[PDB]
């Protein structure tokens, strides 16, 4: 039955309520539509009723009618009823422990099965159903407020697929990938992806260098885990800090904060192990590992 | 549980408690039906109850007998209350893209999946469950008076399979299928398919021919297109036309008019580049290229 | 594997892969290794074809469409795909040609009404194509150039009749 | 859960609920106990209420609390309101077609599969989830009282199980299996089979005498069909019947009656073209060909 | 009557009751503070009345006194008495020595639970469909994976007496007793070899007991070409229907017995039981010889009728 055949059925009782309880017993509008709601709605607060023979004629006839109207209108009523974001393309074991560190922000994670629809709710991510190789489920998807997007798919073909399509709906966005093979890490980044992340480099090349002593590995999967003593933080250096043209062999930040100065960023690119002659800008990017009490020494010391 | 158990039932709640409050609180019939329909519809609006314990009794037995009764029948009064088309067989994305030029006439769709009732929906086509190669449920999909029936399944024994079936529906109706081999076209013309369309053998036969220049490739993808500048009409000869018995030198089409005359088909045969002495007829149906401004001019032409 | 098959002496690259991902995929990686060859794509849905030519195919066909297209053509008269699958078998009676313009051929200049290729020869000119570009249908005023490339129908024995013509 | 776990649930909150005005308000019994049902059939009169906010907390209580379990109650209440058998083990293409002749009677169909609850439904039998090969499964599809059991499964090893599995539950009942290989009629029939009916050596005859002519074929498949003219019926010769001693070629049953006499049957065997010398007795069993004008003129010809 | 269309439409029962208490929350403040702010009734009655409102029942101790109030009072009852009706539904669907676990189902552990209907027993099975056979047999099942951590939580593993593994292969077998020795390494794990070649790889991971089925009827099937005596035995002792049982009857502390040797105790002729082994710690000598001195603590592997084995505690009793 259409809606509409509900909803008349129902407006037309309210009419017939309120237009006889005024008839018979010559009572306002007010009180005539109150009353029929006050009977439909069962409670009886005792104000109105009728008080002729065919008011109270009327009013069961108008009850009966009342009831069966509004308890469906009702019913498909509760049918009816029952900083920026980041958009993660594919489910794996790369984006669930990606999925754990965001924690707090809005994450929708575009993904063609429909089986993850259980883990994804469960992280706390809402979950988009689409291939994320088509542009009308990228945009479907909310990719053009994003802040980034995490590409992660089946393959290396998906991969350059998705990044090919997020490129023409944004040409702003962040978009980081993960490369599956070594061929490929210079054919995702030429077609458009910020940051590509290679796994199975790292852990090829933790796995060689792990056969005499271990420490390689243990450094790289400690520094990340955010629950050790030490964690690997980035500062920036604002514009009028007191560092603002002073060499690293004059800056000296090891000794006067406690932190460790592995490398320093400027742009879009990264030196590590900076020489002595190297002279501080502004706008320029510390990498550093230390403990969270040496790194507010260090924020204060690059202030104004 | 016929209706008139359920009705037997309630008429009987009714009458008992009518007639209790009529002689055992004394009260006159208009009140005590009114106010027996009241205490079943539990609205309590403050005039009557009972004042006598036998009355009390008598009344949460009344209620509990009709309530029970009362929701029964009333859950069951409201559930009982309250040219021609194309149908393409099979789901593929050759019939997505015939979808999008018929978005005119109303198409109804028959395949075996369910995940694609999102895909056709969209469309703008109705969905019809159902596997096409049994008869019963081409019935449902009004096979028997259609326009025309477009079959395109997952292999060419199913294709075969399905327009034997059409056939033994009834034997007018048009079925245009589709050939995934080259050695199954001549299968599918026995079987009953008025136009088989190779999709493959177009495709294989136009990356051949686009190794040196490309423009045969270009131009079959163009002039189907209705968003170009040229389109490829049939006009048909009108009975009493200016041109029966004319030979095609002596007409001179492409002089007057300014169409591109590539074709004249009689009946199902077709004559590509048709030579100079070629008589017309009446029926004959010519193919040709030509902008809009001259189609028209074409007609008021070949007109009676 | 792309360099075991010899891409940069071949003269025509013929992509058609299993999915669509894989086929922009194989032209991104025959453009790094020769960035002059030809490359005949082929696009199975129809929003990729603009992906398929931006990185880097020259010829995009995509069989479905011209399929989709012929289908609901086809539903009241099958004209369309009867010309469209004649053309182009190699057993037929006419044949579809390309025929270039010489450089000092008769028609330098000749407008296409005045040179009268239909009526001297027998050959229809369905087009003229000059460069990366055809054009359907030429119009009166068409001004010829000593290397265009005609796209034309006609008999066998009427293209040695059109390029005694156009000959110098 | 009982329908009487909750009915005790629901006796607590009334109890509860009339103890405590009894208590709070000071309310008499006959009174309080009214109140408390009213109150939670929410009727509204207007009568009784709490006249302290301990009263108030109590009653909001009630009604939140006894309305629940008042509702579930109600549903129970209402849910209470309102020749022999055939057993088919194993769903197929065999066990289909011999469905639509066994309409009208009982038909339980044991299958291992849940996906053919659709099509066994549909047909009009009984479906009864199970493995046949169980002997605990077997006992569940009754029969043990059947008339007979159709044996059809997968293999013939799972037939011979099946088969097996009956004749310690009832070692009475008529089996009728069906066995794919030649080599396992005389095994299936040793292990308790009254009648083994092997569709592809039926099958594998008629392919190799339809080559000259298929009348052999034809013959078979349309005496079977029951929507020809023709119908191989059987009649029994009853006790005193006018033919008990008399020899077939004195009986003279063709002329008479018009019916075909192919054979007879004296217990478990049959005689296909007995000879002139064959001398009828009591309890026979005429398998015969004619039309149902000329087999009931055979019935009354065989009578007292 | 909506609870009614609640009971007609269990099919939408799909959300948060989380969700649900938001909403009716927000419902019952509407109420509370316009009978507060507009009627001019007191915290305590404005929020009974609006109860009492909401339930549908309106009692009439308070009415609404204005145009006003009837046009509140009407949007409070519409949307609240939905609203309500909703929360109960959500509310009743939610109102209405030490175990052994058993991770995996099939043959081997259907025939363990014949033996165990004594005592309380989870089944931690990841099929759906296995669920009809584990609650006929008198078990309680435990939906989830068996390697993963926190499905073998679900299940009691922490507090068990013990689990038994059988998985459907080797690999899972030792992934499934490896992540049981993460949670506790005091459990009892009773696993089942598939192969003979990882007898003793699932000893290394931490099961105390591996049973070896294919190994020993693979034994069974080689002894009985030419008499069958071997596999008559075993399967009949095993089986608790038989006439004789064999039962591990322990040595307690003060005992008769300690120090005495085997030949000097002579309990085959005394009781009527045949010794066939000595179990300390958890090491077995089967046929011991004439010299082992008993101790205390000795666990004694015997075979006799159930008339001879009180007979034999009450020999070797305190």
């Amino acid at each position: 039955v259409p809606a509409t055949r509900i909803l008349l059925l129902v407006l037309a009782v309210i009419i017939y309520g309120t237009a006889g309880f005024h008839f018979i017993e010559g009572e306002s509008w007010t009180v005539s539509l109150y009353w029929t709601f006050v009977t439909i709605a069962t409670v009886g607060y005792g104000d109105y009723s009728p008080s002729t023979p065919l008011g109270m004629y009327f009013t069961v006839t108008l009850i009966v009618l009342g009831i069966g109207t509004f308890a469906v209108a009702v019913e498909r009523l509760l049918e009816f009823l029952i900083s920026r974001h980041v958009v993660i393309c594919g489910w794996s074991e790369s984006t669930l422990e990606c999925l754990r560190e965001l924690r707090g922000s809005e994450v929708f994670v575009l993904a063609e099965d429909e089986n993850v629809r259980k883990k994804v709710l469960r992280s706390g991510a809402n979950f988009v159903h689409g291939d994320p190789t088509r542009v009308s489920d990228l945009e479907k998807a909310n990719v053009r407020g994003a802040r980034a997007v995490i590409v992660d798919l089946e393959s290396d073909s998906e991969t350059i697929h998705c990044i090919l399509g997020i490129r023409k709906i944004d040409e702003s966005v962040r978009i980081i990938a993960e490369a599956e093979r070594y061929e490929n890490i210079e054919q995702l980044r030429m077609a458009g992806a910020d940051q590509v992340i290679s796994p199975f480099v790292i852990s090829g090349r933790l796995m060689s260098r792990s056969i005499d002593d271990g420490y390689e590995a243990m450094f790289v999967q400690d520094v990340l885990a955010e629950e050790s003593t030490r964690r690997m933080v980035e500062v920036p250096i604002p514009e009028g800090s007191k560092l603002e043209g002073v060499s690293v062999l004059d800056a000296d930040i090891h000794d006067v904060t406690g932190v460790i100065i592995i490398g320093v960023g400027r742009g879009d690119e990264l030196i590590i192990d900076p020489p002595r002659d190297y002279s501080f800008r502004a706008g320029d990017i510390i990498l550093g590992i230390g403990k969270p009490e040496e790194i507010e020494r260090l924020k204060n010391y690059i202030s104004a």
